C-alpha cells in the first residue's frame, strides 16, 4: 500500500502515503489501475529528490541527489507505453527552505509530508519508439 | 468585486481583477460556485508574495514575502472542503526580475498585472483530516 | 512540418519537432486546428529560450541546454488571431530554476505538450492604462 485514491469521472485524485518514494508510487498506481496513457500533476513535500540533467551532446548524464526538505511547486507529466509496459515521463519544480526553485527531470523524490496529485486517464494506446540518434524514447503516435 | 469567469463545461476560466489578492479572489469564487472539490491551474504577474516553508522535524513555519515584481509561471493547486469552508492547496512558482525562480506553498499574493487561471469543479466531495502527528490537513476520502 | 498530433477527445497530444520553436510551432498548432481557446501544458528540453519581465512603471536570451519543468499557458483570440500566452519554468545543468514569460524557446530533445481545445470563443481586450491585453469575456 503506497497511496489511497478517489476516482472521479476520467481522473483520479491520488493521496500518496507519507515517506514513500513517489515516482516508484505513481508507476505503481498506473500499473495497479492499467492506465494506457493521460497525464499526472501536483503537489506535495518530498525530503529527498533526484533529477537527471542530460547532455544531448556527449549522452553523458547526471544524476543529482538532494537530502533536504523541499516543496514540490509543480509536478508535471505524462503516462504512455512501450511494449504495454507503463511509461511515465515526469519533470518537476520544487522549493528549498530559501524558497529558491530547483527544476529537473524527475526520476525519484521521498515524499515527507503531503502527496496530492491528479492522474488523468485517457483511456487511449499512446506509444513511443527510441530514437537511436537521440537516445530518447520520443512519442510515436503512428505505432 | 474580485473577479471576472467563463464557464466552459466543467471549467471556469477566471480573471482576477488588478490590484487583487489572488489566494482571496478564487476562495471567494469556489464559495461563489459551491464547488466542492477540484483544480487550479494558472499564470499572471503579482506585485507581493507570501510563501510558508513548514519545518516538520521541529513544526516551526516560516512565512517570507516579497515586495517586488513577478511573474507567476505556473501556479499549481487544488480544492476540497474542511470545517464547513472551501479548502485551498496552492503551491506556486515565480520568476523575478533576473529571472531566476522562487517556489513553495503559496499564502497569498497581490496581482500586479494579469491573472489568468483555470477552475475545474470535480462536482463531487473531498474533506480532509488534520492530523496533528504531521500537523498538517490530509485528503479524507472517506468523511 | 513542425509537430506531430494525437487527438484524444477534447485534447490534443502534441509532440513537437526537435530543433523546433516551440512558441511559432505552437501557435502554428492552434492556427492548424482552428483553436478558439484552450489550455497549453508541457514539458521538454531545449537549448535557448527568451524570457521577457514586464516592468508595469526586458527580454533575456539563454542559451545553453535546459529541461522544461513546466510549461503553461493559454489560447484565446484578438480580431480572430490565435493568441498564446505562455509562461514557462525550466531546469539549467546546475538545477536551479529559471521562470517567467515565455516569448520564444528552442527544442532539444523531446517536446511534448497538451492542449485542450475549449471549442469557445475568448477574446481580450488592450487596457491602454496596463500596456496589456486583459481577458474580456463580455466582447
Ligand atoms: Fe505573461
Ligand atoms: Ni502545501
Ligand atoms: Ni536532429
Amino acid at each position: 500500500n503506497m497511496y489511497s485514491y478517489k476516482k472521479i469521472g476520467n481522473k483520479y485524485i491520488v493521496s500518496i502515503n507519507n515517506h514513500t518514494e513517489i515516482v516508484k508510487a505513481l508507476n505503481a498506481f498506473c500499473k495497479e489501475k492499467g492506465i494506457l496513457s493521460g497525464s499526472i500533476n501536483g503537489i506535495g513535500a518530498i525530503g529527498e529528490l533526484t533529477l537527471r540533467f542530460f547532455n544531448p551532446k556527449t549522452k553523458a548524464y547526471d544524476d543529482k541527489t538532494f537530502r533536504e526538505q523541499m516543496e514540490i511547486s509543480n509536478l508535471t507529466g505524462n503516462i504512455s507505453s512501450m511494449n504495454e509496459q507503463v511509461y511515465l515521463h515526469l519533470h518537476i519544480t520544487v522549493g528549498r527552505s530559501d524558497y529558491s526553485a530547483l527544476a529537473g527531470h524527475l526520476l525519484s523524490a521521498i515524499q515527507n509530508g503531503a502527496g496530492e496529485f491528479v492522474v488523468e486517464d485517457y483511456s487511449e494506446r499512446i506509444s513511443r519508439t527510441y530514437n537511436p540518434d537521440l537516445g530518447l524514447n520520443i512519442y510515436d503516435f503512428e505505432r
